[PDB]
C-alpha cells in the first residue's frame, strides 16, 4: 500500500490568502522517490489574485499567465499562453455590454479575430432584457446572431401563460417561438423554425433585415413543434412531437418511474418497461427490459458503493435462459478501481499516489494492430471461442505540471507494441501526436489564438469559425472533391442540430443529411433508391429505436428496438434486441481505443455510436462528447475548454489522469 505519507497542504499569507499549495507524488515504479509538486498564487494590493502559474514553466523561470480586474469585482482582462486573452464588460446591473475571444499571445494581442459579441435591450417601460445581440465582427461583416421577442399581457398571452414570455427567440439556426405555456410553468408548446434551407451553410441564421418579412427568406418550411402537459409537480403528463411521435409516463409515490409509453411516428404508442425497482438509496435495484431480460443491482450497504450488477434471461426466453453478465468491481479504500471481473475474465490497474492511473492490464482482441485514426473490423460472426483475445499491458506518463509525455503498450502475444508521444509546447499546453510534429517548440504554431487546434491529421484542417465554432473538418477526398462533404450546424446554444456530410467517391452521390431535435433524429442518404429513416429517443442506459422510411436492409426488420448495457462511465459494451439476442460485444481501452469489437451483421459499424464512455462516435472515429470532440488515439481532447480556470489548468486534459474516474456524462 504505497500511499503512506502522500498528503496535500495549502499555505497562506498574513491576510489568510491561499498563497501556495503542495501535492506529494510518487509513482509505484519509483517507490523510493517522493516528488513535491507546488504552485503559487501571488495576491495584489486589493487582496486578490495577482499571479498563478503552470508549475513547470514557473520553475523553468518563465511567466505565462495574467489576470486583471476592476476596482474590486472581477476580471476585466485575462491571458494565458494556452487560452489566449479575453476581455468583457457589463452594466452596474451586470447586463453585458461586450465580450471578445480568440485573441492571440509583441506590444498587443491580435484583435482582428476578436469575434466580438455585443447586446441590444428592452427599454422603458420594459424591464430591460436584451431584445438582441450581434456578432460585431472587427472591421468585417458584422451580423445580428439573435433576437428576442417578449410578450405583453393580452388575455391570449395570459391564457397561453405567455405573459412577458420570450415568445420568440431567433437565434443561430433559426427561431424558437415560445408559443404556449401551462400555469405550472412548463410549456404547453414550443415551435421550432430551422432555416429556409438548413442545408445552405451560407444562409447564416444572422437576422439581417428588420422583421420576418425578410427573415422568412431564412426560416424553413420544415417547421416543427412540441406540445406538452404536466403534473402540478411539473413532471410530464403527456407530450406530442410534431413529426408524428408522442409521450405518456407513470410513476411511483416518490415520483420514481414505474412505466412509460411512446407513440411512434404516425402510429402506435406502446409500453417500454416490464419491471423497474429501486433501493432504499433510491438507486435502481430490480428491473426487466421490454424484451424480458432481467437485471438486479448490488451495493455495499456501509457506503452505497456499487459492488456489482447482474443480468440474465428467463426460462424459455426467445434467446434462452442465460446469465448475460455478472459485473464485480474491486476498490481501494478511497474507492479507486483496482480490478474488475465478469462472467456470462479479469482486469487490473496501477496508480501513482497522485492517482494517475499508470498501468492497466487484461484482455484485448488480437489482430486489430496499433490503434490509429481508425476503427478496425468487428470479428464476424460473434466469436464462439475466446483465444481471439489476449493479454496486454498498457501504461502512461505525465508531467509535474499538467501535461502528459508518452503512452506505452504491449499486447505481447499479438506482438502489437508501441510507445507514442504527444509533443507538447515548450511554453504551453498545446500538443499533438508525434506524426504532426515531434518538436515541442514547433508544435505551438499548430493552434489558433484561442488555442484551438489547426488539424486532426497531416492535412485534415479544422474549420474553426466565429463563436469558437468548429463548423467542419476538411476530411480527405480525391481531387479534394466536395462530394465527400462534411459539415455541422450549431444552434444559438451550440446544439449540433444538423449533420451535413456527403459521399460520391465511386458511389451514389448521397448527402449524409441528418437532423437532431428533441426526442428525434432524422437521417437520409439522398441526392439509387435513397435511404431514409427516423430514430426516436426511448427515454432520458437509454433505449434506442429505428424506422426506415426507405432503403430496406437484408435480413433485418424495420421498426427495430434495442436496449443496452454499459460500464458506469456508460462505456456501452453491450447491445440487445427485442428477442434478447445480443447484437454484439464491444470494449474500449481507458484511453478509448476499442479493445474488442465483433458483429453478427456486417454493417453494424453504422448501427451503434453511443459507445466509449457512452459518448457518441463520429463515424470517422472521433467521439463527440457534448460540447466538444475527442481524439482517442491521442487520449486527449481535439478541442479546448476555455470556460473556466477553476475547473482545470489544462484545456485539453481529460479526467485528472483517469478517464474511468466518474459516472459524470457532461462532456464539456
Amino acid at each position: 500500500q504505497l500511499f503512506s505519507k502522500t498528503p496535500s497542504v495549502t499555505v497562506f499569507d498574513n491576510r489568510g490568502l491561499s498563497v501556495r499549495d503542495i501535492a506529494y507524488r510518487r509513482h509505484p515504479d519509483t517507490p523510493k522517490v517522493t516528488e513535491e509538486c507546488i504552485t503559487y498564487h501571488q495576491f495584489d494590493f486589493r487582496g486578490f489574485l495577482a499571479q498563478s502559474l503552470d508549475p513547470r514553466l514557473n520553475h523553468k523561470e518563465v511567466t505565462n499567465f495574467s489576470y486583471l480586474t476592476d476596482l474590486n469585482g472581477n476580471i476585466i482582462y485575462t491571458q494565458s499562453v494556452d487560452a489566449g486573452n479575453t476581455l468583457v464588460l457589463n452594466d452596474t446591473e451586470g447586463r453585458s455590454v461586450i465580450a471578445m475571444t480568440n485573441i492571440s499571445r509583441n506590444g498587443k494581442d491580435d484583435l482582428s479575430l476578436a469575434v466580438t459579441r455585443t447586446f441590444q435591450y428592452e427599454n422603458a417601460p420594459l424591464p430591460g432584457r436584451p431584445l438582441s445581440v450581434t456578432e460585431q465582427v472587427n472591421g468585417e461583416n458584422a451580423r445580428i446572431t439573435e433576437h428576442f421577442v417578449y410578450a405583453g399581457n393580452t388575455p391570449q398571452e395570459k391564457n397561453l401563460n405567455l405573459a412577458g414570455q420570450c415568445v420568440s427567440y431567433y437565434d443561430a439556426a433559426g427561431l424558437i417561438q415560445t408559443d404556449s405555456v401551462s400555469l405550472t410553468g412548463k410549456p404547453l408548446s414550443v415551435s421550432r423554425k430551422l432555416l429556409k434551407n438548413l442545408d445552405d451553410t451560407n444562409i447564416l441564421a444572422d437576422w439581417q433585415g428588420n422583421d420576418t418579412s425578410a427573415w422568412n427568406s431564412l426560416l424553413a418550411t420544415e417547421i416543427y413543434t412540441t406540445v406538452t402537459r404536466t403534473d402540478a409537480a411539473g413532471a410530464v403528463l403527456t407530450t406530442i412531437d410534431a413529426v408524428g411521435n408522442q409521450q405518456r409516463v407513470a410513476f411511483d409515490i416518490a415520483g420514481q418511474l414505474s412505466a412509460s409509453w411512446l407513440t411512434l411516428k404516425g402510429g402506435q404508442e406502446q409500453v417500454i418497461i416490464k419491471v423497474l425497482t429501486y433501493s432504499a438509496a433510491g438507486q435502481k435495484l430490480r428491473e426487466e427490459g421490454g424484451n424480458g431480460v432481467v437485471t438486479t443491482y448490488t451495493y455495499e450497504a456501509e457506503t452505497q458503493r456499487l459492488i456489482g450488477i447482474k443480468t440474465e434471461r428467463p426460462n424459455g426466453h426467445a434467446a434462452g435462459a442465460k446469465v448475460l453478465q455478472d459485473l464485480r468491481y474491486e476498490y481501494d479504500p478511497v474507492g479507486n478501481v483496482l480490478s474488475i471481473t465478469n462472467d456470462a475474465p479479469e482486469n487490473a490497474y496501477r496508480y501513482d499516489s497522485l492517482y494517475q492511473l499508470v498501468s492497466a492490464s487484461g484482455r484485448e482482441v488480437a489482430g486489430a494492430g496499433q490503434q490509429g485514426s481508425d476503427l478496425p473490423s468487428p470479428l464476424v460472426p460473434l466469436p464462439s471461442d475466446s483465444s481471439v483475445y489476449t493479454n496486454y499491458t498498457r501504461t502512461y506518463t505525465y508531467d509535474s505540471a499538467g501535461n502528459l509525455m508518452r503512452i506505452r503498450h504491449s499486447a505481447p502475444a499479438t506482438n502489437n507494441n508501441y510507445t507514442l508521444n504527444i509533443t507538447v509546447s515548450e511554453r504551453s499546453n498545446r500538443g499533438v501526436m508525434s506524426s504532426l510534429t515531434e518538436n515541442p517548440a514547433d508544435v505551438d504554431a499548430l493552434f489558433t489564438a484561442s488555442g484551438s487546434q489547426k488539424c486532426l491529421q497531416q492535412g485534415q484542417s479544422l474549420i474553426w469559425t466565429p463563436r469558437g465554432e468548429l463548423r467542419t473538418v476538411l476530411l480527405v477526398a480525391r481531387g479534394e472533391t466536395a462530394d465527400d462533404s462534411e459539415s455541422y450546424r450549431y444552434d444559438g446554444s451550440s446544439q449540433r442540430i444538423l449533420k451535413i456530410s456527403s459521399q460520391q467517391t465511386n458511389h451514389s452521390a448521397r448527402v449524409q443529411r441528418a437532423l437532431y431535435l428533441p426526442g428525434l433524429e432524422w437521417r437520409t442518404m439522398t441526392g439509387a433508391e435513397a435511404e431514409n429513416l427516423q430514430v426516436i429517443c426511448i427515454g432520458e442506459a437509454q433505449v434506442r429505436v429505428l424506422h426506415w422510411e426507405s432503403g430496406k436492409p437484408d435480413g433485418i426488420i424495420n421498426d427495430q428496438i434495442r436496449w443496452s448495457y454499459d460500464n458506469l462511465t456508460c462505456s456501452s459494451g453491450l447491445e440487445v434486441d427485442g428477442d434478447g439476442l445480443v447484437i454484439s460485444m464491444e470494449e474500449y481501452y481507458p484511453y478509448g481505443g476499442t479493445a474488442v469489437w465483433a458483429a453478427r451483421s456486417h454493417i453494424e459499424t453504422a448501427y451503434k455510436t453511443v459507445r466509449y464512455s457512452g459518448k457518441e462516435r463520429d463515424a470517422t472515429g472521433l467521439y463527440y462528447y457534448g460540447f466538444r470532440y475527442y481524439q482517442p488515439w491521442a487520449g486527449r481532447w481535439l478541442s479546448a475548454d476555455p470556460a473556466g480556470t477553476v475547473d482545470g489548468l489544462n484545456l485539453y486534459r481529460m479526467v485528472r489522469n483517469n478517464p474511468l474516474r466518474l459516472t459524470d456524462p457532461d462532456g464539456m
